[PDB]
C-alpha cells in the first residue's frame, strides 16, 4: 500500500509506501475521511484498533484511508468501508472538499493530509475488522455532536474540525433522515 | 504488588498478583476510584497508557487502583497518586462508598470490582508516568458531565457509572 504525496499545492507528485510514510515527519498526501449513517439515520462511529500507527485507541468518525494509485477518492471509501467495518454503502457525497489538516498524534507521529470529506448510508450488516477497528457504536448524530462541543480532547482532532464546518455539519444533519 | 479476592461478601478470602488477576474471567476483588481537583476547581481527566491490562488507551476519571493487604482506601488512592501522577494531594474524601461493578473491555478484558470512590484536591504540581498515563485534561466538571451524559461511550464504564450516580455527582459538584 502507499500514499500518493502532494507538493505544496494539492497536485500529486509520485507515490510512498503507507506505513514509511507516516512519521514525526509526515509529508503532505491524499487521504479521505468518511461519516456512515445507517437506515435509521444513526450515525456509526468507531474505535482505532491499538495497532493503528496513528492515533491507536481514539474515538473517531466512522472511516478514514488513503486512496491509492489509479483509485478515484470515492471506490477508495468504498473499498476501506469493506476493508473495515466489512460494509457496503450508497454513493458516498462530498461534503467537505477542501478540507486539509496537519496535525501530530499523542506519540509522535504526524498526519498532514489532503483529506476530502464524504457521507453514505450503510447497505449491509457491519463485519467489523479487528485489525483496523476496536470498538463501535450507532449514535444519533446530535448526541455526538454533543459531546464533541463538550470534550472534543475525547475525539480526533480531525473528526471535531469536520464536525464544526458549518457546512459539513449540515450535510451530516441531513443523513440523519430515517430512509427505508 | 497484587489485588485482593472478595467473596460474596467484601471479606478479604486472599489475594493473586496483579497482572495475572485481570482476564477475561477477572474474579471480584477491591479497588479504588479517585476524582481529583486542583485549586481553581478543575476537574483532571485521564487518558490510560496504551499498555495498561484493562481498557488501555481510554479516557477516564483521575486515577483508579487497587488497595493492598493492611492498605486504607485513602492510603491507596494517595499511593497511586503519587506513582501514576507525581502529585500530591488533600486527605482523600468519600463520594461514592458502596459502588461496585463488572465490565468487560474491548480486547474482552474484564474488571469486577469492589470500589469505593474518593476525591481530593492537588497540592502539588503533576509529574507524569508514562507508563500509567498517555495523555490528560484539566477541564470544567460541568463540561465532563456534559460529555459523559452526550456520549457515554467515549469514557470508561465506570466513570460513566460514577458521575450519573444521583449522590456522587452532587458530591463532586462541590469541589468546583
Ligand atoms: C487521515 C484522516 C488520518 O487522520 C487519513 C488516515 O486514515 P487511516 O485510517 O489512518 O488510514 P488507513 O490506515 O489507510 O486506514
Ligand atoms: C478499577 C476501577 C479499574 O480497573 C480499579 C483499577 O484501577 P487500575 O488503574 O486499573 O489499577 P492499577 O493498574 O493498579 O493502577
Ligand atoms: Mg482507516
Ligand atoms: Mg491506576
Ligand atoms: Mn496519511
Ligand atoms: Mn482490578
Amino acid at each position: 500500500e502507499h500514499v500518493i504525496l502532494l507538493n505544496a499545492q494539492g497536485v500529486p507528485t509520485g507515490t510512498l509506501e503507507k506505513y514509511a510514510a507516516h512519521t514525526a515527519d509526515t509529508r503532505l498526501h491524499l487521504a479521505f475521511s468518511s461519516w456512515l449513517f445507517n437506515a435509521k439515520g444513526q450515525l456509526l462511529v468507531t474505535r482505532r484498533a491499538l495497532s493503528k500507527k496513528a492515533w491507536p485507541g481514539v474515538w473517531t468518525n466512522s472511516v478514514c484511508g488513503h486512496p491509492q494509485l489509479g483509485e478515484s477518492n470515492e471506490d477508495a471509501v468504498i473499498r476501506r468501508c469493506r476493508y473495515e467495518l466489512g460494509v457496503e454503502i450508497t454513493p458516498p457525497e462530498s461534503i467537505y472538499p477542501d478540507f486539509r489538516f496537519r496535525a501530530t498524534d499523542p506519540s509522535g507521529i504526524v498526519e498532514n493530509e489532503v483529506c476530502p470529506v464524504f457521507a453514505a448510508r450503510t447497505t449491509s450488516a457491519l463485519q467489523i475488522n479487528d485489525d483496523e477497528v476496536m470498538d463501535y457504536q450507532w449514535c444519533d448524530l446530535a448526541d455526538v455532536l454533543h459531546g464533541i462541543d463538550a470534550t472534543p480532547w475525547a475525539f480526533s482532532p480531525w473528526m471535531v474540525m469536520q464536525a464544526t464546518n458549518r457546512e459539513a455539519r449540515k450535510r451530516l444533519s441531513a443523513f440523519t433522515q430515517l430512509k427505508l
